[PDB]
């Protein structure tokens, strides 16, 4: 506990960008692109006012757009005369991906008729679409193929504070290890996190800060109405937050949480708001109604595990059960514990085998083990109960790919 | 109950199942069957025949089926065990987890035909576990499978008896013959003989 992240001051104008949503869609061969910039603003209307979007690929202004606020109209009363979408023409648009990263500049300046700049935002654009087709999750029209793993933050020192030297410090061990994706298992991250996933290249799954594995049954509250407020603002502040970085492909609803009908509300709500990205969560089955992507942990690729009410069915059994045609990818497999990824080949041979069967995310990335010292000041490192915490669940804590001081295992 | 269609020598197999010049003929084959045995309650499957690839007439008779007896699936092999033509997806020889991607008409393992993107027809094949003389290894392989997944609903082994024939030598004793024995040529010789009995019924 504590104030674990950074704190800030902020200075804003009366007459303020309060908000903004980025947009890339594009044609069947992605040889056009269209860039739709929705920019809202607080303070005092007036027809002065101008928003300008300008697209930048490196010092040269590639596309820009200028409009007064005053949206479309929506229903019987009218429009929102606080908002206005500017919308750029991009021919042959550099795509982004997580083999090449490529980004441009969007400028969002809030001014007057005449040039007077108010005040300004941006953002780092990747032109890449999400989309699942015919069973298969496609980036930029190509099936896509996970190599990814799960990442707490984590620090053997200082604990859950994540610094930029730690997070550069892995995102170089994760893309030299062949990985392209990571599931912010299971929480919203330290908001560099994905502008070093922009830059660096990586596939995210952002996820909302819900996780009630303790409850009996697990969906005691994410099945309650009373708790829905609660879920709802895990959800939507995560989405207003990272919407606008092209490194987050998928939405995730949380983890271990049972599957309630706040799950569906939200899943809705997502896919209402935000379109442009597919929405999983694996609780209560890991394939049911709120979750465009069959995500099961550690279901085994031969083996069926029949448990009662959730199964986790062999992964390539899985795919073909009388009408289902969603593609699937683990949000967990491949427990790292220790001594282990045995019979992770059989695991590839299988993602390499079948289209529809598009890859995973290891558990996980780093051992969450922390430093203690003896008595004669030397370091060690500690793990569940070793704090005098109890009950506690021991070494269960340390189930990564590399130390917590980031030495391969 | 399978319409007596092969057209297996012709290159290219569908040379003349897509040859409107042949519809009139194989249209016959294809009604004259159905016309014939559609109240037996046995038939539960209506066939376009066999080998002999994927045409238009195909598709024209499998719809003249659909049209005229709803009550049975209608299947076809011909062209990739999935065209157009078959309600069931029907492969002949496709293996249980390898895969045969043959150009055209490859044979996916059975598991990963199921869930081939789009698809989603049950899996039963035509024609498996080819029983020549010593075989079956790996019958049970099929077997598992079948159990395990609930859209491989089997399939029909090739086939029940061998295709021998009787010839007597100079004391008047019987013998089996097969392809060759008779003076026939070019011939396939004893790839006549695929069956699980022998030809006198006897078990293999
Ligand atoms: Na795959
Ligand atoms: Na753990
Ligand atoms: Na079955
Ligand atoms: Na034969």
């Amino acid at each position: 506990s504590g104030i674990f992240r950074d704190v800030s001051l902020l200075h804003k104008p009366t007459t303020q960008i309060s908000d903004f949503h980025v947009a890339t869609r594009f044609n069947d061969d992605f040889s056009r692109a269209v860039l739709e910039a929705e920019v809202q603003m607080c303070g005092e209307l007036r027809d002065y006012l101008r928003v300008t979007v300008s697209l930048w690929q490196g010092e040269t202004q590639v596309a820009s757009g200028t409009a007064p606020f005053g949206g479309e109209i929506i229903d019987e009363r009218g429009g929102y005369a606080d908002r206005v979408t500017l919308r750029l023409n991009v021919e042959n648009p550099k795509l982004w991906s997580a083999e090449i990263p490529n980004l441009y500049r969007a400028v969002v300046e809030l001014h007057t008729a005449d040039g007077t700049l108010i005040e300004a935002e941006a953002c780092d654009v990747g032109f890449r679409e999400v989309r699942i087709e015919n069973g298969l999750l496609l980036l930029n029209g190509k099936p896509l193929l996970i190599r990814g793993v799960n990442r707490h933050e984590h620090h053997p020192l200082h604990g859950q504070v994540m610094d930029e030297q730690t997070m550069v410090q892995d995102i170089l061990l994760m893309k030299q290890n062949n990985f392209n994706a990571v599931r912010c298992s299971h929480y919203p991250n330290h908001p560099l996190w994905y502008t070093l996933c922009d830059r660096y290249g990586l596939y995210v799954v952002d996820e909302a800060n819900i996780e009630t594995h303790g409850m009996v049954p697990m969906n005691r509250l994410t099945d309650d109405p009373r708790w829905l407020p609660a879920m709802s603002e895990r959800v939507t502040r995560m989405v207003q937050r990272d919407r606008n970085h092209p490194s987050v492909i998928i939405w995730s609803l949380g983890t271990e949480s049972g599957h309630g009908a706040n799950h569906d509300a939200l899943y809705r709500w997502i896919k209402s708001v935000d379109p442009s990205r597919p929405v999983q969560y694996e609780g209560g089955g890991a394939d049911t109604t709120a979750t465009d992507i069959i995500c099961p942990m550690y279901a085994r690729v031969d083996e069926d595990q029949p448990f009662p009410a959730v199964p986790k069915w062999s992964i390539k059994k899985w795919l073909s059960l009388p009408g289902e045609t969603r593609p699937l990818i683990l949000c967990e497999y491949a427990h790292a514990m220790g001594n282990s990824l045995g019979g992770f080949a059989k695991y590839w041979q299988a993602f390499r085998q079948y289209p529809r069967l598009q890859g995973g995310f290891v558990w996980d990335w780093v051992d969450q083990s922390l430093i203690k010292y003896d008595e004669n000041g030397n370091p060690w490192s500690a793990y569940g109960g070793d704090f005098g915490d109890t009950p506690n669940d021991r070494q269960f804590c340390m189930n990564g790919l590399v130390f917590a001081d980031r030495t391969p295992h």
